């Protein structure tokens, strides 16, 4: 794999987002791989409904958390609808899918990254995005403006975010708190320590949808 990967410049991330009040990291998170995944395949960058995943994951816990895995194993089971079709509303609402007719996409799969793997969570981000876990509760991370970071945070990850690119230093990271925060919304997160779980515990949990 490559020394640099941006997947922004390969035109498969969209805009930041800003997931507001409400705990849907977990499903911005998602949305993010399976925007880049179906810009790969089908070389069409589209905007994919967090809300509809918050709505209808019944595994995860709407606006109070949830889990990427399952809200990637939805899309993969049922699908997912355009972002204008079903926007985002900052509230936990019922599953609106039925009534927003065909699902714009689906996927085939989700894998794991085995997890505390630094190689493995690079080599998967070198093919499309990942959707990976951090510790954002700290002040630190909280108020990042720009470099590259590495901390203090702990590994107590709270926060799902997603990996759309990586360089020599550093995990490049969208985040769903608006493009005020970070860098235009991203932050780079050293890698490279040899903490086996990762700058603030990025290596912990990382999911990626297949799309065959
Ligand atoms: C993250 C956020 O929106 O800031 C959520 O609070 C969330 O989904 N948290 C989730 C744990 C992560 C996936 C690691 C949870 N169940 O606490």
């Amino acid at each position: 794999i490559p020394e640099y990967v941006d997947w922004r410049q390969k035109g498969a991330v969209t805009p930041v987002k800003n997931q507001g009040s409400c705990g849907s990291c977990w499903a911005f998170s998602a949305v993010v791989t399976i925007e880049g995944i179906i810009k790969i395949r089908t070389g069409n960058l589209n905007e994919y409904s967090e809300q509809e995943l918050l709505d209808c994951d019944r595994r995860s816990y709407g606006c109070n958390g949830g889990y990427p895995w399952s809200a990637l194993q939805l899309v993969a089971q049922y699908g997912i609808h355009y972002r204008n079709t079903y926007p985002y509303e900052g509230v936990q609402r019922y599953c609106r899918s039925r009534e927003k007719g065909p699902y714009a996409a689906k996927t085939d799969g989700v894998r794991q990254v085995q997890p505390y793997n630094e190689g493995a969570l690079l080599y998967s981000i070198a093919n499309q995005p990942v959707s990976v876990v951090l510790e954002a509760a700290g002040k630190d991370f909280q108020l990042y403006r720009g470099g590259i970071f590495v901390g203090p945070c702990g590994n107590k990850v709270d926060h799902a975010v997603a990996a759309v690119g990586y360089g020599p230093n550093y995990i490049l990271i969208k985040n769903s708190w608006g493009t005020g925060w970070g860098e235009n919304g991203y932050i780079r997160i050293k890698r490279g320590t040899g903490n086996s779980y990762g700058v603030c515990g990025l290596y912990t949990s990382s999911f990626y949808p297949v799309k065959n």
